[PDB]
């Protein structure tokens, strides 16, 4: 009955494109790129009141963030960046901006048909990662 109902659930990665190049653009080093690129995460999205929780569970790393839309928080990313994050809803798309070291990357999550599509963008480089219900 609310703001992210169609995102809530357990999702499994089924395809990726350009993720190595995205990670290079971000600054991720060779060994982490190789092991992270192999991961097939489950993304678990839940909502309790105003608080949204997004977990990512994989052989590479298990991460968890909780947040309120529009309210900045500090995040340690799976690749060990210490970033300041703000997540908003823009026309039904969750938009996640991460700022660190004068740099920025944006991760968009959208529902398309029965998929949850994640678009990671750093400068001119996009990676598209497609999730199915688990
Ligand atoms: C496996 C799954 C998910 C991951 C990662 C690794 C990494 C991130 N995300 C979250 C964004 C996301 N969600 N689905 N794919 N990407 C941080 C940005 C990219 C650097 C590598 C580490």
């Amino acid at each position: 009955s609310h703001m992210c109902d169609a995102f809530v659930g357990t999702w499994k990665l089924v395809s990726s494109e350009n993720f190595d190049d995205y990670m290079k653009e971000v600054g991720v080093g060779f060994a982490t790129r190789k092991v992270a690129g192999m991961a097939k995460p489950n993304m678990i999205i839940s909502v309790n009141g105003d608080v949204i929780t997004i977990k990512s569970e994989s052989t590479f790393k298990n991460t968890e963030i909780s947040f309120i839309l529009g309210q900045e928080f500090d995040e340690v990313t799976a690749d060990d960046r210490k970033v300041k994050s703000t997540i908003t809803l823009d026309g039904g798309v969750l938009v996640h901006v991460q700022k660190w070291d004068g740099k920025s990357t944006t991760i968009k999550r959208k529902r398309e048909d029965d998929k949850l599509v994640v678009e990671c963008v750093m400068k001119g480089v996009t990676s598209t990662r497609v999730y199915e219900r688990a």
